[PDB]
Order: structure tokens, then C-alpha cells, then sequence
């Protein structure tokens, strides 16, 4: 079966953790905080193909881990998540799309924007018209907003960024 190395980057409690729990085991951790950077694995039928998707989450952007050029390098797809709620971390995805290009040498690399915590809409910051914006900057064709706790396009991430890489 063909393996898929997905790698999810974003800044501290933007729910990295949330969501690749919620897709891999069904469940939402509320207060669970991982703090290993652990993968995760799950298999998946994706457009009739069967893939085998390996996930790893990663400490906030801010936080110290040996391995992020690494981790970049490796990775074939990103998913780069940002809370609604909060703009700073919006904006600090602007810094780690570039980190991933740099690593890569290339701008085409498969990646998708996500807008977590699309259940607290009543506290929203961040529009949905600026995220559709951003991924319009960079070229992606893939944007979503998810609640992890929800379970609102949770698995349509990972989905659409193996449709990115195996376009
Ligand atoms: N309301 C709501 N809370 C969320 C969501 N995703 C994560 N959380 C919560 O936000 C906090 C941080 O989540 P976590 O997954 O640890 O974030 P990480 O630091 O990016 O891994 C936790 O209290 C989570 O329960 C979501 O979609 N909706
Ligand atoms: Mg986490």
C-alpha cells in the first residue's frame, strides 16, 4: 500500500494535536496535551485508491524541537493550522509556509490551510475571506476551516492533502 508522510505545523493550541487525534482515533482530547511529537497512523480510502497515511504532530511553532528542517524536508504534505479565533496565528503561518519552502528549494509543495475551531465562530477574529485569501497568495488550491472538537471536516483535511500530493 502506497505510505503518505503528512507532518501538521502551526503555532501553540491551535488544536494540532485536537485534529490528528480526532482523524486517527475518533476522539477528542479536550485538556490531553501530548507535548511528545508522536506520528500517527491510519488507513484511509481516498477517491477509491486505499493509502496508508502517517501523521506527525508537532510541537507549537514557538517551541523548541531539534527536528523541524528535518521534519520539513521529509514531510510530503502540510497541513498548516491556525486558529479563527486567534490572529497571531494566522499571521505566523505566513513564516512557516516560508521555512517549508526554503527547505524544500521549491514553491510546489502539497500543503493545505485550515482554520480550526469553526465552533467558536462567536469568537472569531480571523475571517474566512482572509484564509481564502492567504492560500490564494501562495497558490494552493486547498482551504478549509475544521472543528476538531465538532468533528467538522476533521477527515477532509487529511483527505485533501493526500489528493495534493498524489494530484
Ligand atoms: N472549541 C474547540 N476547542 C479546540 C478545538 N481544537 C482544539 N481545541 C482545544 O484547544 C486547546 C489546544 O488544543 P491542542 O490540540 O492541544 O493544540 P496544539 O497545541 O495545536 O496541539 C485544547 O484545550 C483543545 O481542547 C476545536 O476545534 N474547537
Ligand atoms: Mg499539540
Amino acid at each position: 500500500m502506497r505510505e503518505y508522510k503528512l507532518v501538521v505545523l502551526g503555532s501553540g493550541g491551535v488544536g494540532k494535536s485536537a485534529l490528528t487525534v480526532q482523524f486517527v482515533q475518533g476522539i477528542f482530547v479536550e485538556k490531553y496535551d501530548p507535548t511528545i511529537e508522536d506520528s500517527y497512523r491510519k488507513q484511509v480510502e481516498v477517491d477509491a485508491q486505499q493509502c496508508m497515511l502517517e501523521i506527525l504532530d508537532t510541537a507549537g511553532t514557538e517551541q523548541f524541537t531539534a527536528m523541524r528542517d528535518l521534519y520539513m524536508k521529509n514531510g510530503q504534505g502540510f497541513a498548516l493550522v491556525y486558529s479563527i479565533t486567534a490572529q497571531s496565528t494566522f499571521n505566523d503561518l505566513q513564516d512557516l509556509r516560508e521555512q517549508i519552502l526554503r527547505v524544500k528549494d521549491t514553491d510546489d509543495v502539497p500543503m493545505i490551510l485550515v482554520g480550526n475551531k469553526c465552533d467558536l465562530e462567536d469568537e472569531r477574529v480571523v475571517g474566512k475571506e482572509q484564509g481564502q485569501n492567504l492560500a490564494r497568495q501562495w497558490s494552493n488550491c486547498a482551504f478549509l476551516e475544521s472543528s476538531a472538537k465538532s468533528k467538522i471536516n476533521v477527515n477532509e483535511i487529511f483527505y485533501d492533502l493526500v489528493r495534493q500530493i498524489n494530484r
